[PDB]
């Protein structure tokens, strides 16, 4: 199965129809806090907000808002934090979240600049000797090492909480080759990226949830966790053909709006899972 559906939707050409049905059935929940006037500058897009019920709260109060959601997958025993690309004014808040939630990894699925426009602040240091200090949230960030490969980069970062003096090692997994328009033609490198993040331990229960983002934190970000979770379920269940990707997507959409932004992203999600399932045997 799944193959059968993918093949049928392809030859019938009904990806938009299938995808619009998902948007129709998707959950709606309030975003009261996001839409507060004081949080205008904390949101990259006006149509992408975290639900109040699943929003991640910062502890350093006065303002606890950040555009990020906890996607908690019960059956798969997997949690993710999906968030927007940090803004110039929210880089401190982002590393505060990473700290307070005890995350081990940050997964980044966008370039800083795409289509001639800045889609993300430069929130991590690029030279070892030029560390970053975030004074508002009181954190120091140092680049420890960098490993540039053809489809992705991995960085070891050191996050220091300056008020306690504790330090943590954070792994930055940066997927660099997602095309400016649409989706990749083969999911091979995206899957190799997924398995590389898995292999680090960054998705395991011992740590806080992985922090995942693209620009809006719903498109490519949603593709990443949808594929991961579907692939887990196929390992866990008796009869792995019971895994319905649309149902899993609707479950994730209970926790964050607009996950999977296009019908090509849906098609690609299917494609990744199918091929990813064939690798694990
Ligand atoms: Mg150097």
């Amino acid at each position: 199965e799944m193959e059968k559906e993918f093949e049928q939707i392809d030859k019938s050409g009904s990806w938009a129809a299938i995808y619009q049905d998902i948007r129709h059935e998707a959950s709606d929940f309030p975003c009261r806090v996001a839409k507060l006037p004081k949080n205008k500058n904390r949101n990259r897009y006006r149509d992408v907000s975290p639900f109040d019920h699943s929003r991640i709260k910062l502890h350093q109060e006065d303002n606890d808002y950040i555009n990020a959601s906890l996607i908690k997958m019960e059956e798969a025993q997997r949690s993710y934090i999906l968030t927007q690309g940090p803004l110039p004014n929210t880089c401190g808040h982002f590393w505060e979240m990473v700290w307070e939630q005890k995350s081990r990894g940050v997964v980044m699925l966008n370039r800083v600049m795409e289509k001639g426009s800045l889609k993300c602040a430069q929130y991590w240091p690029q030279k070892e000797e030029k560390e970053m200090i975030y004074e508002d949230t009181n954190l120091k960030l140092t680049l420890i090492s960098e490993d540039i490969k053809s489809y992705y980069t991995v960085r070891q970062l050191e996050l220091e909480n300056l008020t306690t003096q504790e330090t943590r090692e954070i792994l930055h997994f940066h997927y660099t080759t997602w095309p400016d328009f649409g989706v990749p033609e083969s999911p091979a490198s995206f899957l190799n990226f997924l398995f590389k993040v898995r292999e680090s331990g960054s998705l395991s229960p011992e740590h806080g949830p992985v922090v995942v983002h693209c620009s809006a934190g719903i498109g490519r970000s949603g593709t990443f966790c949808l594929a991961d979770t579907c692939l887990l379920l196929m390992d866990k269940r008796k009869d792995p053909s019971s895994v319905d990707i649309k149902k899993v997507l609707l479950e994730m959409r209970k926790f964050r709006m607009g996950l999977i932004q296009t019908a090509d992203q849906l098609r690609f999600s299917y494609l990744a899972v199918i091929e990813g399932a064939k690798f694990i045997m």
